[PDB]
């Protein structure tokens, strides 16, 4: 067995020459040289069998990432694993080695308004095909946008992923919410699971805003704080509104806060293109009916010299029903990850 950081790391004959690449959600991730395609690649070590609640976001990733081909998403290339449930314990997933990702390039990097638009339409486009897939993100940020030497997106990160159900989207005021504070829309505070495409429509301008600044635009301490940023840019919420918002320890909560003016965007991006300016406001609007669709803001101004619906692709094939893992035993969910992994195995 290979080993790295003396744990297993166990990659076929295929992928040799093994570098450690840090420590991500359900293990380890190292690069490796892929001797069939004479690429080098990125290998996640994924043990999730203990507990259902690893097993679930395990199969969900898997079951959505092998199913949706798009050039903006990462796509599985391989996964390794034993020829029986009974010796699986690891999961390898092998993906294309994407040199960084948005979070570290923002720390470090100006970007270029070219830079801004072209990143920007590359996540339109996969969160397109996302959404018309009948799934939502839930997690976008720019940690999980894994860019190449060539600039090249992928959305990655499919954890916190669900089927689309606008219907059964409305909660309680201060609902519990697992997704970054600082990229989640208002109405996740307020009335809604988000469990619906507006809420990564949300994450996208706070990550277009992340880019014409290198700094998040709603850096929020806490879940209620999170609401004070987002209002000391947009303002207090119009009477329209508020009268959307039927909840009424939410709307009480807003009718509490003392009154704010918008800040204008022009103000805080002095140095920003009018028209990133005009579509980050479209897509920063409080009201998740009045919010830009996915697809409007393709067609925007700010991405005419990119925008091509023909070369747009939706999916061929959409999650129609609910995932019903929650109430699967670990078990049903370690045979459901080995058949759904079953395809890479030799035969």
């Amino acid at each position: 067995a290979a080993a790295a950081g003396p744990q297993v790391f166990d990659v076929g004959p295929r992928y040799t020459n093994l570098s450690y690449i840090g420590e991500g959600a359900y293990g380890m991730v190292c690069s490796a040289y892929d001797n069939l395609n004479k690429v080098r690649v990125a290998i996640k070590k994924i043990s999730p069998f203990e507990h259902q609640t690893y097993c679930q976001s395990t199969l969900r990733e898997i079951k959505i990432l092998l199913r949706f081909r798009h050039e903006n998403i990462i796509g599985i290339n391989d996964i390794i694993r034993a020829p029986t449930i009974e010796q699986m314990k690891d999961v390898y997933i092998v993906q294309d080695l994407m040199e960084t990702d948005l979070y570290k390039l923002l720390k470090t990097q100006h970007l270029s308004n070219d830079h801004i638009c072209y990143f920007l339409y590359q996540i339109l486009r996969g969160l397109k095909y996302i959404h018309s897939a009948n799934v939502l993100h839930r997690d976008l940020k720019p940690s999980n946008l894994l860019l190449n030497t060539t600039c090249d997106l992928k959305i990655c990160d499919f954890g916190l992923a669900r089927v689309a159900d606008p219907d059964h989207d409305h909660t309680g005021f201060l609902t519990e919410y697992v997704a970054d504070r600082w990229y989640r829309a208002p109405e996740i505070m307020l009335n809604s699971k988000g469990y619906t495409k507006s809420i990564d429509i949300w994450s996208v301008g706070c990550i277009l805003a992340e880019m014409l600044s290198n700094r998040p635009i709603f850096p929020g301490k806490h879940y209620l704080d999170q609401l004070n940023h987002i209002l000391g840019i947009l303002g207090s919420p119009s009477q329209e509104d508020l009268n959307c918002i039927i909840n009424l320890k939410a709307r009480n909560y807003l009718l509490s806060l003392p009154h704010k003016n918008k800040v204008p965007w022009n103000r805080l991006f002095p140095n920003a293109d009018s028209k990133a300016l005009d579509l980050l406001d479209k897509m920063l609007t409080f009201n998740p009916h009045k919010r830009i669709e996915v697809e409007q803001a393709l067609a925007h101004p700010y991405l005419e010299q990119y925008y091509d619906p023909s070369d747009e692709p939706i999916a061929e094939a959409p999650f129609k029903f609910d995932m019903e893992l929650d109430d699967l035993p670990k078990e049903k969910l370690k045979e459901l990850i080995f058949e759904e992994t079953a395809r890479f195995q030799p035969g």
